[PDB]
């Protein structure tokens, strides 16, 4: 069954308490609501009637290579505000490649997390710790670690989901097979936990295939991102079962991203997702994926937690 002990023995009380709360809720057939982007969370409050429990945001535009092209990151204040309002925060990282950005017509700099938008080679970087690219990877990790340390100084625990969707291959970190991506994940875990003393993090992995798994010693929560056909609100039992066997059923299981919110009237005892995070834009705002009447039902449900109900 899911562990309530963070893999970082030095975890803060706020990180320990968040993991224990999520495990308890999921064991009871309760799922936390979530939404990517503060403006979309505001839309849900304004149109559906509830603030999502979890705010998903991204370190993307703090990536050092993106700063070189004029990017201005602004999500750390949104984490602080959501936490001040009683919510929970998850970060992903659409990591702009440390070198190799093309910045062409078809591959603008602002797409430089996609494999197609950069020359960057994660495998060549990880095989040579003396290389410029290896040193730039560690510098990028240090850049994002500073942001996480600001959040740790404020006693804000974070559901940290780096190197997401890795196995798909469409982001540069997944373009050179599993070994290089696992090595980068474990390097990040060590650099953040040990060198930086980051103790406010719960580590969320986001690939299903066992050959991509970085190990139970460096992961607190396993997840997948599901973009089913518009209007498919099934519980996604097969994916849930694959995420249980990934860890020998020792880690909490969640949805990192959804296009379609799984119907909470059909998940109980089939696929006890700890949380889901709806993507931004049309996925939450339109009528094709998650219609207004359905959203109102989901967010009002007894077995869905919204921000007003969070009680860590
Ligand atoms: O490539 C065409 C694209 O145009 C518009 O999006 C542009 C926007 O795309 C960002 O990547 C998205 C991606 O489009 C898709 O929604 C999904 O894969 O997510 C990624 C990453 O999302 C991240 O950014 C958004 C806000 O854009 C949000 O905060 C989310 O939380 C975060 O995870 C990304 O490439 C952006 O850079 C890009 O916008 C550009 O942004 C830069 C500054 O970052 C500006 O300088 C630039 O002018 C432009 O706005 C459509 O929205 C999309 O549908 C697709 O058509
Ligand atoms: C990226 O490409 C655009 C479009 O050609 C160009 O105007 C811009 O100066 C480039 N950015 C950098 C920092 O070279
Ligand atoms: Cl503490």
């Amino acid at each position: 069954a899911p562990s309530t002990t963070p893999v970082n023995e030095k975890a803060t009380d706020a990180a320990k308490n968040l993991l224990s709360y999520l495990v308890e809720q999921a064991a009871n057939g309760v799922t936390l609501s979530g939404q990517q982007d503060l403006e979309s969370a505001q839309w849900v409050s304004d149109n559906v009637g509830k603030w999502p429990a979890i705010l998903g945001i991204d370190f993307m535009d703090y990536s050092p290579s993106r700063v070189e092209y004029g990017a201005v990151g602004s999500t750390v204040p949104d984490a602080i505000s959501y936490d001040s309002d009683g919510g929970i925060v998850t970060f992903c990282w659409h990591w702009g490649s440390p070198s190799g950005t093309y910045n062409t017509t078809d591959q603008p700099w602002w797409s430089n997390f996609y494999t197609e938008a950069t020359a960057f080679d994660i495998a060549a970087a990880m095989d040579d710790p003396d290389s410029a690219d290896y040193n730039l990877l560690v510098r990028d990790i240090d850049a994002i670690s500073e942001l996480l340390l600001q959040l740790q100084d404020l006693d804000i625990p974070i559901l940290w989901r780096p190197l997401h969707q890795a196995e798909g291959g469409w982001f540069w970190w997944g373009a050179k097979g599993p070994e290089a991506c696992i090595a980068l994940y474990r390097l990040m875990f060590d650099r953040m936990t040990n060198h930086h003393g980051l103790n406010n993090l719960l580590w969320v992995w986001n690939s299903v295939d066992p050959s991509w798994y970085p190990g139970n010693d460096v992961v607190d929560i396993v997840s997948a991102d599901i973009y089913a056909d518009a209007g498919d609100h099934s519980p996604q039992e097969e994916t849930f079962a694959s995420l249980q066997s990934l860890t020998g059923d020792t880690k909490l299981v969640a949805l990192g991203e959804v296009g379609n919110i799984p119907d909470p009237a059909s998940t109980g005892g089939v696929a006890d997702w700890a949380y889901w995070v709806t993507w931004n834009g049309d996925f939450i705002k339109g009528e094709d994926y998650n219609p207004l009447e359905y959203k109102k039902e989901v967010f009002s449900a007894e077995n869905i937690i919204t921000r007003d109900e969070v009680d860590v």
